[PDB]
């Protein structure tokens, strides 16, 4: 069975991906760049804050000095970090708490696995620390999603093998550095934006440990 559930954060557990959608969209606009709209932002959803960046600058034929990029990449945080503020544990995405809960009645481990160094933060807001086996520092990995080390790391520090356990995941980034991981990947949003060769559900109420069971003995190969 499996022996570990790796979260991601930001479109998983709660709506997050939406603030730093409008924060990064707010910074492009900023410098001039308009080409952040929704369709876009799926390339940004689980890339770390100056990848995030870098992609964004991609759409623009000239440079920014080296000064500007990190006041750019801190501007952003600090706007996203304001908005964070108010988050609380009524935020929660519908199912999560449930499944936090199923997970350690039944002895499965639970590690996050974000790119985000805002996620302690994050889950101290909605009450949801508690729940944690373990939280994967995203500054300790050398390569960050769509790379395997977070995943990898998460499983690590709950002592369970990437093979044994499950991810959960809102992005194409996250869903890849899933799949180079060895878990198993579940992901959450349309069909159009993630694929249609792994398992997708709409919404973060399918998230139910029954419909995860029922997804790993179904698992390939
Ligand atoms: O989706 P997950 O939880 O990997 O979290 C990821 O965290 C990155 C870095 O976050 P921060 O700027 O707060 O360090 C964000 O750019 C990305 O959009 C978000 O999906
Ligand atoms: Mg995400």
């Amino acid at each position: 069975m499996f022996k570990a559930v790796l979260f991601d954060l930001d479109g998983v557990i709660t709506d997050t991906a939406e603030y730093h959608f409008r924060a990064w969209k707010a910074l492009a606009e900023e410098i001039g760049i308009n080409g952040v709209d929704r369709q876009f932002n799926e390339q940004l959803k689980g890339v770390s804050r100056e990848d995030s960046l870098q992609k964004i600058l991609d759409l623009a034929d000239k440079k920014v000095s080296a000064e500007e990029f990190k006041e750019l990449a801190k501007r952003k945080n600090d706007n996203y970090v304001k908005m964070i503020q108010d988050v609380s544990p009524a935020d929660v995405y519908p199912g999560i708490l449930q499944l936090l809960k199923d997970l350690r009645s039944n002895k499965i481990k639970i590690a996050l696995a974000s790119a985000s160094k805002n996620g302690p933060f994050l889950l101290e807001r909605m009450n949801l620390t508690g729940y944690f086996d373990a939280i994967a520092d995203p500054a300790e990995v050398a390569a960050s999603k769509p790379a395997p080390d977070i995943f990898i790391a998460a499983a690590h520090a709950v002592g369970v093998a990437p093979s044994e356990s499950i991810g959960l995941e809102d992005s194409q980034a996250g869903i890849q550095a899933i799949k180079d991981s060895g878990a198993l990947p579940i992901g959450v949003g349309r069909p159009e934006d993630l694929g249609d060769d792994i398992v997708i559900v709409p919404d973060t109420s399918h998230y139910t440990l029954e419909f995860l069971k029922e997804v790993w003995l179904q698992k390939q190969k």
